[PDB]
């Protein structure tokens, strides 16, 4: 926290109260001149100086996922922020609001004059007080809602919780103070993780345990006030105080204590902070006493299986594959999903597992997936090996058995096709099976006895391989578990050989094979990996320390081999052998680099990574493009001045008049946790032949004079090797010639 990048809303609004983020992205901003918003690239009000809603904001919360609800002298400004229109409901609602807190359908209220609920539904307002409910004190500062339903009440004058059963309030004893004559309770905040509610007062910051009813005092700030509370993206508590920011980790780990340099335009705008808010990206957001001072997140990008389909099932995923189709395949332990555009949006995705009613498998534990020489899919699984079936988007189960018993398929490991159309098995108990890849597609049944098998009877140092592995020159080199060295098949003559068992023994015992793209193989162990020449060589580097380990997963990427490890992940070039270790604390049992994106796949828990091929730096999701600003014949417009004009935000189509012409446009993807911003470029159709390139810092699009008829504006992020996206935000202009005038937008 070293650093800020600082925003300024106007001489005459200094003090932001708040902040709240809908469910698009927008930030807003609470002044003491009214709402503001920011979109990452200049701020904007959305108050008429006079006016009733041109007043102090105390507090915020977003309902109905189109309203702001904002506390303030007169009570409660409703905002809605889709229409751009202030909504006032009946409702007589209490003055000097200084607190919201949601609950299911009912919104608690705290005042300098009461506690109230407001049940959006019927809107039924109930008062809560000192003599008929037992509060400490009926001036109200905060209010919150933990995730198992209790409401926390902190007044003037002492904290207490809500008791339903009966309507009354329970007290929570804090401390009183010789020094104090009253109990501020300032700020409230849940921490699931601790398990505690923390409280801010004057010189103390508590942390209630509800599990046990103890009152830790965490710390003690001499002449400090503790105004704001909230836990950012490392799980570190932040305490926003009327003497800087202060930072816990934990009891033996010192405070960070951050303040203002008047010398330093980088340093924390100002050193009270009525509020602190996370945003969704985990970027700090800190309001004071002379504005705002953002503190930007850095990281992978890391999505969780939810977002490809949501469902909340898990999967540990062991295989990551993308088939020349298009198709993204990742699975593992709870089956395999089947999705497009990684993230992106929609992923249409299908998920394959045992039990299934429409999409079904043999078994859920997927171990490899593998596309052969003629574009059809394989995966083998712990039910057998399986083939896909795009046209009936089904798989189809194969079992087979050498010409004797046991030796079957149940359980493969591993799988790929030769030059001479034959496929390669590994197996677990049943050796090595090869087999016409033609004649078991044709089969009608059973159970299909395989051309051969590799077995230990007649060559192999056991049963139990996983990984099996072809040669430039023809050979199947084999991994085993719990085994020293590898064996190499020479598939003409049968000829089976034991090699490596010198070095691949023991505490060096073999777990992991790849062969890269000019031929080499790289075998992984416990605390390194060894280069092979399959033919004019037969070498290995260390990881050291760590030792312990081992190696979860390798991937080629590029002239580098990335390997994952239960501590973390090694980057090894592929020449000189030299390693490098990279940093987060997820631990990764699947690796996909996919070439045509440049990216890399980092498969786990519920979950994967996704980064560069060059680790330097970090994979930015894609954002939309959002049209924050119209702007006609110079003046800001928008329905809350104007029954003529939309919201530009959400607008596809616009019809002006003949001379609502001079028309100029701003662009945003919220930008928020960047350094640097974005680029983009941008044409009017029905007038630009070309596209136009703006200046980063410049998010202004100006079109002066335009006769009557139909356009486009069409804005486009400049992809990263220069060229123009491809999924432009697009808004329909026309201009209606004097005549039509009629046909112009309203409401």
């Amino acid at each position: 926290y070293q650093q800020f990048d600082n925003i300024y809303l106007g001489a005459e609004a200094s003090v932001v109260s708040c902040f709240l983020q809908d469910s698009e992205g927008l930030i807003w901003i609470g002044s003491n001149k009214g709402l503001f918003s920011y979109d990452g690239y200049s701020t904007q009000q959305h108050f008429t100086y006079g006016e009733n809603n041109n007043t102090r904001i105390y507090c915020g919360v977003i309902i109905d996922n189109t309203y702001l609800y904002m506390g303030t002298d007169n009570g409660i400004l409703v905002y809605n922020y889709r229409a751009d229109r202030y909504e006032q409901p009946e409702t007589d609602f209490p003055t000097d609001v200084r607190t919201m807190a949601l609950q299911g359908d009912t919104l608690w209220l705290g005042a300098l004059n009461g506690l109230y609920t407001y049940q959006l539904q019927s809107r039924k307002l109930t008062s809560f007080d000192t003599r008929r409910n037992g509060l400490p004190n009926n001036t109200i500062y905060s209010i919150i809602r933990t995730k198992d339903n209790q409401i926390y009440v902190g007044t003037y004058n002492g904290l207490c919780r809500y008791i339903p059963s009966n309507g009354k309030f329970e007290g929570i004893p804090l401390p009183v103070h010789s020094s104090q004559s009253n109990l501020f309770v300032n700020s409230l905040l849940e921490d699931t993780t601790r398990q505690c509610v923390w409280i801010g007062t004057e010189g103390y910051l508590f942390q209630y345990f509800p599990s046990t009813g103890q009152i830790k005092q965490t710390e003690a700030f001499h002449n400090n006030s503790i105004k704001s509370l909230a836990l950012d993206g490392n799980g570190d508590l932040l305490a926003g105080t009327d003497n800087g920011l202060y930072v816990y980790h934990n009891d033996t780990t010192p405070l960070q204590h951050i303040i203002h340099d008047s010398r330093n335009i980088q340093s924390l705008t100002n050193n009270i902070i009525w509020n602190i808010f996370a945003d969704q990206e985990h970027n700090i957001w800190l309001g004071t006493d002379y504005g705002i001072s953002l503190s930007r997140y850095n990281s992978l990008q890391f999505i969780p299986i939810s977002q490809i389909t949501g469902t909340g099932d898990g999967n540990q995923f062991y295989s990551l594959f993308r088939d020349s189709k298009g198709f993204y395949w990742f699975g593992g332990a709870n089956g395999l999903i089947r999705f497009t555009d990684p993230a992106g949006e929609r992923h249409d995705a299908i998920w394959y597992r045992m039990g299934d009613k429409t999409y079904p498998l043999s078994h859920n534990r997927i171990r490899h997936i593998y596309e052969d020489k003629e574009q059809q899919l394989w995966i083998a699984t712990d039910g057998s090996i399986n083939r896909y079936d795009y046209a009936t988007r089904q798989f189809i189960h194969y079992n087979i058995v050498d010409n004797t018993g046991t030796y079957n398929t149940n359980w493969t490991y591993y799988i790929f096709e030769d030059t001479a159309g034959q496929l390669w098995i590994s197996t677990c108990l049943g050796g090595i099976f090869v087999v016409d890849k033609h004649k078991l597609m044709q089969s009608t049944s059973g159970q299909y006895i395989a051309e051969q098998n590799y077995s230990v009877h007649n060559g192999l140092s056991g049963m139990f391989i996983n990984q099996i592995i072809p040669d430039n020159e023809g050979n199947v080199w084999v991994l085993l578990y719990n085994n020293k060295g590898i064996d190499k098949i020479n598939p003409r003559t049968r000829e089976v050989t034991k090699l490596f068992a010198d070095e691949l023994t023991g505490e060096k015992s073999p777990n992991y094979l790849l062969c890269d793209e000019d031929g080499l193989l790289w075998v992984g162990f416990h605390g390194g990996v060894m280069r092979i020449n399959p033919k004019d060589e037969s070498q290995s580097i260390s990881f050291g320390s760590f030792s312990n380990n081992e190696i979860l997963s390798m991937t080629c990427v590029k002239n580098s081999i990335w390997v994952s490890t239960t501590n973390g992940l090694w980057i090894i070039d592929r020449k000189t052998m030299d390693a490098r270790q990279q940093n987060t604390n997820k631990r990764f049992t699947s690796l996909l680099f996919d070439p045509k994106e440049d990216c890399v796949y980092l498969g786990g828990a519920d979950g994967f990574g996704i980064s560069h091929s060059n680790l330097e730096a970090t994979y930015q999701p894609e954002r939309p493009i959002l049209l924050t600003a119209l702007y006609i014949n110079n003046q800001l417009v928008s329905p809350r001045t104007r029954d003529d004009v939309p919201n530009i935000r959400y607008t596809n189509s616009i019809k002006l008049k003949y001379d609502q012409n001079n028309l100029s446009f701003e662009l945003s993807d919220l930008p928020y946790s960047l350094d640097e911003k974005n680029k983009f470029v941008y044409r009017l159709e029905g007038m630009d032949k070309e596209w136009n390139f703006l200046k980063s810092n410049i998010n202004r699009i100006t079109y002066s004079n335009l006769s009557y008829g139909n356009y486009q504006l069409i804005i486009s992020k400049l992809e990263r090797d220069g060229q123009p996206s491809n999924r432009p935000h697009i808004l329909n202009i026309r201009i209606l010639p004097p005549w039509l005038e009629h046909h112009h937008h309203h409401h």
